[PDB]
């Protein structure tokens, strides 16, 4: 898989798990298409999104439901959620690592492009 | 003002100049509609947004431009911006400062919010 | 000053306020030796550490005393302290700002270093 | 192995790759003992720093050696290195991962501690 999701917890210093997650992909009009989606798994994984022949070079979108994932452990957030927008280019290197780590009034996201 | 934008170059260690700035605000019919723009200074930050007057309660989208900024330096970089969405003044009128920290494949944001 | 501190917290999106910092400068000898040290205000900057005569060239150390100031609000928090050491003055006299933003298991640092 | 290292660069969106890393034990009479140290490897990762049985409850200190990293890369960078300082308490699980994004005037660090 081409394109995975990282989640972590600056609060608890955990995984971010059970965090929802939708990639979108732009389209020709200029509008977000839903492309892929999931629920971080209990090392705050996704995995599996997409395939190497549906990954094909494009404009995509990673949200991730950061405020439900704070009112969940019952603590007030700032952000709706976290969005990720990046383009993907087959010069670039095979996969796409998207990593988050989420506090309730800040987050860091950082891309790990290897081969 | 109510809204300020701050951004920082984590490559040069100064502020980020020049930075393109917009701002949406969610519409009834739940479409982004724009609210106000602007760049940065010398110092890295954008005053003068919005007035307490215009800034009401809402749905609120601050998009600030990173790669323009990046290519403007040389710099091929990996997203296509940095997007904070958050609801304002939900809980009474407040002062919001968004800060963002740029590198090329990275980003930050941070919001700090006064009385 | 050519030397400030500003410290903000994620958790609450706010200035970090009250945060004892130490900063030391080493010694001929490669030991660390006090050089000056206070208390972030309500805007969660420190101002007025020293003076351009006192601030030489030589290796600083500035310790943030990030557990004092989150076990004073109820957290058990991971690191003992934020510890940002560099180099100062090496080419010509400089001004830096050492910000520090702050979550339990978590932190951030960066230097704005300006003419 | 109850402790790992894992340090990515925010400018290449890359693992960092042959960072040195030193860790610390404190000692009774209040000195840094070394207690293991190693280099990362391809994947960003130093994996084998320690056992069980040795990683007791203390305070250690893991010190990364990015200003090195940063000269190899031909980029000028602005900390001496990225310190990391905690108590390991046996209350809490069983694996600590120490992760540092590095940027040339910027790191960030947290932990991840997990069973
Ligand atoms: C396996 O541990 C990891 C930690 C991290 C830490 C990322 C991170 C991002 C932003 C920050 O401000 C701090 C750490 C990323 C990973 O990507 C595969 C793996």
């Amino acid at each position: 898989c081409p394109l995975m999701v990282k989640v972590l917890d600056a609060v608890r210093g955990s995984p971010a798990i059970n965090v929802a997650v939708h990639v979108f992909r732009k389209a020709a009009d200029d509008t977000w298409e839903p492309f892929a989606s999931g629920k971080t798994s209990e090392s705050g994984e996704l995995h599996g999104l997409t395939t190497e022949e549906e990954f094909v070079e494009g404009i995509y979108k990673v949200e991730i439901d950061t405020k439900s994932y704070w009112k969940a452990l019952g603590i007030s957030p700032f952000h709706e959620h976290a969005e990720v927008v990046f383009t993907a280019n087959d010069s670039g290197p095979r996969r796409y690592t998207i990593a988050a780590l989420l506090s309730p009034y800040s987050y860091s996201t950082t891309a790990v492009v290897t081969n």
